[PDB]
C-alpha cells in the first residue's frame, strides 16, 4: 500500500512533524533529506534515523540553499520523488498587534518559502517522470483562526499555491497536495500549556489534541503511490477542528 | 502501510467501486460483508473474495435491511468497525428536465441511504469503541457539476451530514469524513463515450480518468487507525478535477 | 442602492425572514406573491402589505400548487422575475435520534420543494427573458453544525443544488445563488431559548443573533439588477458565525 | 436600496475597479479619499467626482503613507468607516517560470499591502464604533486558477485575513468581507482580446465577462449598512466561473 524506493526532501524535519515524517517515511522504505537552520538538531534527527537519512542545511527563504539541496539529493541518491514543505513559524497574536516588519517574515518563511521549494524541485521531478509535493498547511488555512494573523495570511497562501500548481503541473505527473493539521501535541504547544489526552483538549471534536505521529501517517499516504490521482486536494487531520463547532458551544459552551 | 483486522460493511458491493474496496480491503485483513440489490454478481464477488467475505442483500433505503445486516456482521463476525456507504444511483439529466418522481428516488438511495446506514451502525461501533464511517460522495458533492441534479443535490447532502456526524461522535471515537472521486473508468463510462488513459480525458488537470483501484486505496486508508485524529474530512480523488480550471480553459483557445 | 419594478415569488411568506423579504421586496417597488401553508396568516401579511401583493396556498411539496402558484403569477402580474425559496422546517437532535421518516419529510420540504420550484419557474423567468432565484439555505449548509441532522443534510443539499443550476441556465440570464443565514431572532427561535440584543449569543463573533431585516436585505440585494454578474454565489449572514471560531473558544473556551 | 451617508477610502482609486467603486459610493453619498501611487490620473478622478473626493498617495506597502492617509481621512472628514482594499497587481505565467523577487513584490502589495492596511484603519474604527473593511480579492482566491502564482497565492491569503480579522473584531462593530471578482471588461483585459459583451465569454457559465460596475455595486453593498451582519464572508461576482465548470467543459467539449 503506502510503500517507498524514492527520495523525499523534508524541511523543517529536525523535530517535530518533520522528524517524524521523516522517522515514518524511512521506516517505510525512502531515503530523505532533513533540512532545517536547526543544524546541530537536525544532524541529529538525521544520525539517529539511519542511512536512508542525510541531513542538509537549508533557509527556506534564501533560494540558493534549496537549489543546493535538491541538487544534493540528486547526486547522493539519484532522484528526487517528493518534497514535504513543513518549515515554518507560528504567529499567536492579534492582527493590530502584529508588526508589518514580523508579518513580512513570518510569510517570507511560510509562503515564499514553499514556492521557491516548488519551482526548484519540479525540474527535478520532472527529470524523474513525476513527484509528489506535500504543502504542510495548517487549520489555520481552512478557517479564520483568531490570533493567527500572518500565519493565517500564509497558510490560506500555501492552500492556493498547491492548488494552481496542481493544475499545471498534473501533466507531468507532478502531484501537488496540502496536508492541514489541527491542534497536536509537541515539546513546543506543551510550552503554551497544551495537555495531551483523552478530554484534555474539549474545544475539538475528536475531545484531544493531535499525535505528531497521527499527522505524519497522512504525509506517508500522499507521498505514496496509492495516491496517485490525488492532486489539489487538501486533507485536514485535526480531530473535526475545522469541520463544525464542538456540540457544547452550538448550545452555549 | 495502512492495515487492518476488523469488519467492515460496504454497501454498493457488488460491482464497480464497492467491489473494488471490498478486495483492497481484504488484502489488508478486514472482514467484509458486502452488502447489495444486486444479489447474483455481488454472491458471485463475495464467492470471489472468499472466508473473509460474506454478502447480504440490502436495499439501502429500507431500515429493517440495514438492522438486519448490521445485525448479521456482528454476530457473523463479532463487530461492525467499519461502514462504506457506496451503493448509489446517479442523474444524466438537465434540472428542468428532470421529474420529481426521478429526484425523489435518486434522493431517496444517495441521501436519505445513507442517512439509515449511519443511525444504524452507530451504536454497533459505540460498542466497538470506535469505529469509520466512509462516505463515498462525488465530485458533484464539491463544486456545482452542470447534468447531475438529484445525484449531486444528494452528494453535497451526503458531505454535510458526513461533517454534523463527525461532531457529534468524536467524543464515541467514531470517525466519519467523506470520499469524492472524479471521473472514473467504468464499462458504464466505457458507454457514455469515456476512455481509458493517458490524455484521454483532457477535461481534468492529470489528463486522464481514474482507474477504480485509485479510489479504494483512499477508502482504505481512512478506514484504517493510520487516520485516528482525521475527522469531518473530505477527500477528493480526481486527478486535479474539482481543484480548478484546466490550463487551455483558462486561456479559453 | 437595490430596487425592483418585477414580480417575485416568495415560499415560506406568512412569516419570520420570508414575510420580512416581502416586506422590504415591496419597499423596493417588487410586485410579491406570498406562497404558503398557513394560508390565514399568510392572507393578513399580502393585507398588510397592500397592493403589490398576493397570497396563493402552496404546499410547497406539490408540483401542482407551484404550477397554479406560478401561473397566477404570471398571469396576475405579466411576469415572473424572482423567486425566493424561504419554506422550510428544522431540525435539533442527535442524528441517531431521528426517525427515517422525518428525516425524509424534512428532506422532501427542504431539498426536493426547491427543485420543484427551481424547474417550475425556470420556463416563466425564461419567458421573461432572464430572473434571479435565491434559494435561503443556511449557516447549517456552511459547516458541519451539530443537532442539525436532517436540516443540514437538505441545507448543504440546497447549497450544491444553487451551483448546478447556476452553471445550467447561466446563458439564459437566470440567475441562481444561496442565501446563509446563521441565528436569527424569529418568534420561533425565541421559544427556543434565543435572544436577540448585544451580547446575547457570544459564540458567533458579532455576539448576538441577527435579526430578519439584516437577512432581507441581502436577499434583496440578490433579487435586484446590481447583482447582475453574481450566481453561483453563496453568501453568508451570519455575524461570522460559519466564518470560524469565537476568540473564546480558539483560546480554550 | 443601500445609502451612505460615511467617509470611506478606497485603495487603487486612480482607476479601473477602485475608481468605478468611488462613483458609486460618492452617489450613495459617501465623502471619499482615493489612494493610490498614480498621482495624476488619481488627482483627475478625484477632481471629476467632486468636492465629496479627495485624491491622497499612498503606497501600499509602506506604513507611513498609511498612517498618514487615514490621519488626513479623520482630519478631513471627521472619521474612517470603511475601506475597500483594491490596490494591487496580476501574474500571467507558470509557476515554475515566475522569480522570486517578483513572487516577492506582488506577495508584499496584493497580501501585504491589505494588512497594513488593515492594522493602520482599525483605530480609527473602533473610535467610531464601527466600521466595514472590504478586501477585494479574486476568483483566484476561490480555486485554482492557471497562470496566477504569486497573485493566486496572495488572493487567497486576503480571503483568509478577512476571515480571522472579522473573528477578532466582531465585537468591536468592525466588518470585514472579502469580495471575489472574475474575468472583468478592462482594457488591460482589452489589450488581451477580451471582449465585452453577451456570448463573448465562452468558458464562464453566464456566457460572458462583468463590467467594473457589477462589481462597484457588491462594494456599496458591504459598505453599507444594509449589510450590518455579514462578517467574515466571501462574495464572487464572476457570472458562475468559479461555481463549477461550464457544460461543454463537462460534456467534455
Ligand atoms: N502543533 C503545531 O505545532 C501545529 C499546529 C498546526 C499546524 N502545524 C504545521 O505543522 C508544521 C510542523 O509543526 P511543528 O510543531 O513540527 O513545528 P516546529 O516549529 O516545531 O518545526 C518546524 C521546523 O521548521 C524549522 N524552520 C523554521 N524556519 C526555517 C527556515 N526558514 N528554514 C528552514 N527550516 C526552518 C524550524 O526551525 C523547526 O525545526 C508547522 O510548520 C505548522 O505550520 C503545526
Ligand atoms: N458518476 C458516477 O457514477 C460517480 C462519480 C463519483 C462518485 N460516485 C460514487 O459511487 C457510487 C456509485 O457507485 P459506482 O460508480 O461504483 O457504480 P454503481 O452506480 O454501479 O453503484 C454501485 C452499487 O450500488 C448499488 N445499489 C443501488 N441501489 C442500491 C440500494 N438501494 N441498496 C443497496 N445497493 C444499491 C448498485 O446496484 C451497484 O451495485 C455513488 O455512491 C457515488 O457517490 C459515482
Ligand atoms: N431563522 C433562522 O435563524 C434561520 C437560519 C437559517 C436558515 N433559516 C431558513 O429560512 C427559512 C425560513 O425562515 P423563517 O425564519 O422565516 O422561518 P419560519 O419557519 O418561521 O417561516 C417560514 C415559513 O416556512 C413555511 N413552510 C413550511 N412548510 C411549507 C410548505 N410545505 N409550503 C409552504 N410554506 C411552508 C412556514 O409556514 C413558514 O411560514 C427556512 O428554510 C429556514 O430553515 C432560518
Ligand atoms: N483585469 C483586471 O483589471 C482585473 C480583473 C479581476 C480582478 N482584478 C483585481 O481587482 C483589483 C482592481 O482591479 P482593476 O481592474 O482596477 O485593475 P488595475 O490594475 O488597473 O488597478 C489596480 C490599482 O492598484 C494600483 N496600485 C498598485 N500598487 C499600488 C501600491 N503599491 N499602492 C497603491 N496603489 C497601487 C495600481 O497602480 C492601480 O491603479 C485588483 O486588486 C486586481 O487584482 C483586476
Amino acid at each position: 500500500n503506502d510503500l517507498s524506493g524514492k527520495t523525499v526532501i523534508i524541511t523543517g524535519g529536525a523535530r517535530g512533524l518533520g522528524a517524524e515524517a521523516a522517522r515514518q517515511a524511512v521506516a517505510a522504505g525512502a531515503r530523505v533529506v532533513l533540512a532545517d537552520v536547526l543544524d546541530e538538531e537536525g544532524a541529529a534527527t538525521a544520525r539517529e534515523l539511519g542511512d536512508a537519512a542525510r541531513y542538509q542545511h537549508l533557509d527556506v527563504t534564501i533560494e540558493e540553499d534549496w537549489q543546493r539541496v535538491v541538487a544534493y539529493a540528486r547526486e547522493e541518491f539519484g532522484s528526487v520523488d517528493g518534497l514535504v514543505n513543513n518549515a515554518g513559524i507560528s504567529t499567536g497574536m492579534f492582527l493590530e498587534t502584529e508588526s508589518v516588519e514580523r508579518f513580512r517574515k513570518v510569510v517570507e518563511i511560510n509562503l515564499t518559502g514553499v514556492f521557491i521549494g516548488m519551482k526548484t524541485v519540479i525540474p527535478a521531478m520532472k527529470d524523474a517522470g513525476g513527484g509528489s509535493i506535500v504543502n504542510i498547511s495548517s487549520a489555520a488555512g481552512l478557517m479564520g483562526l483568531a490570533l493567527t494573523s500572518s500565519y493565517g495570511a500564509s497558510k490560506w497562501g500555501v492552500r492556493g499555491l498547491s492548488k494552481l500548481a496542481a493544475v499545471e503541473l498534473g501533466t507531468d505527473r507532478i502531484r501537488v497536495n496540502s496536508v492541514h493539521p489541527g491542534m497536536t501535541y509537541t515539546p513546543m504547544t506543551a510550552e503554551t500549556g497544551i495537555r495531551q489526552g483523552e478530554g484534555n483538549y474539549p474545544n475539538t471534536p475528536m475531545g484531544r489534541v493531535g499525535e505528531p505521529g497521527e499527522i505524519a501517517g497522512a504525509v506517508v499516504k500522499l507521498l505514496s503511490d496509492t495516491s496517485s490521482y490525488v492532486t489539489g486536494a487538501e486533507l485536514a487531520v485535526d480531530g473535526g477542528w475545522t469541520t463544525g463547532p464542538t456540540v457544547k458551544y452550538v448550545m452555549g459552551q
